[PDB]
């Protein structure tokens, strides 16, 4: 819809399942772990935050180059 | 602009012979195992119906 | 108008004339036949659906590379 | 974004010497034989009037 | 503002001064003369129509490659 | 999208030493002789004020 | 379109060990010394919170 | 949000601190000084105008190539 001023493309992801892996993100094609909730809430201001099951992360990694 | 860095769609059939949920994500076809992941990606990409008999043709059109 | 999230460019086409060829589509420059109405209704969620006479398909093919 | 993958326009003249309906579609000029096809493409590209005497100049400007 | 579906970039131009040169246009970087008013009204549906004095056409040509 | 195929701006000064109206059109600087042309291009590109003393610096920033 | 010619974001932490205000501007990471500059760039780019412990990972994702 | 017709990307900058450097601008990646207020008000019609402390200009220069 509207232009992306941030120079950041990607999303935060986590699971609400029984085996959490914390919060992680794809940022410009680079997967990282997020250690602090402050950082999660900061990036929630500029990129989407979605749910991904632990069993599906491997497949998402291959699609995100 | 597309802030998510994701282009593609989820697809499945409601016919009698399900192939589960799959997706094209940035030109890469993957299977999706869990409904949590389906609903997560439904927040950022479209989700459409494709019959099992038509998947082969859609595969050739994509990538 | 609005951005294309689907990564799909093209259209469905069919004729309402006397000699139907079923439903077909151009998807990212690739022409395919569509076998099932479920697939037609699915792609109608993301790409246009237009009418093309059987006599005009040959000319449209050459324009769509 | 243009989801249809089609860029161009239909053109015809309402003058006394018709040349039918034609179109530039993705830089390729074609003739259109049937009104069903004209109305189909009118859903996704503009349709304008061009006199027969001006088609040669428009051809040179396109492609 | 909104996307250009026509595959045409340019403008019609004419002068209302004392020495008219008729209607002309830049279409995709190519300057052409327009012979018939039907064509002027057709292209007015998809590209702007502006006034350019005869004395200024030479300078506009050099800017339009 | 910009349908006009023109990117740039008109510029002039209202100071005591006018340099007339000029424009950058697609990275090419030109002089404009007639007010009809100024008002024509004001329909499709912005028109701003630039002092004579600042034109040299704007020229270096453009093209 | 982005008229400012600036893509990026300001970042800081509200934790106990501040690293001040920093920014990624067109893929270049810089420190910002003065609040006037922070408020100036807040007019044109987003400003987000990043914990000190996460800056290393964000650096690797950027540039 | 909306398209940039001007062919100009950048911003004006100045400080309201104790040691002013006047008005300056980045125009298409080129830093210039602005001598006259007429020019400042003209470019304020097409590009943003922001505050930058004198102490921070050096860092902004390196980010703006």
């Amino acid at each position: 819809n509207v232009e992306n001023v941030s120079g950041v493309q990607g999303f935060l992801f986590h699971t609400d399942g029984k085996e959490s892996y914390g919060h992680r993100a794809f940022i410009n094609g680079v997967e990282i772990g997020i250690k602090d909730i402050e950082t999660v809430q900061g990036f929630q201001q500029i990129i989407p935050s979605i749910n991904i099951s632990k069993s599906d992360v491997e497949a998402i990694r291959k699609a995100m180059k």
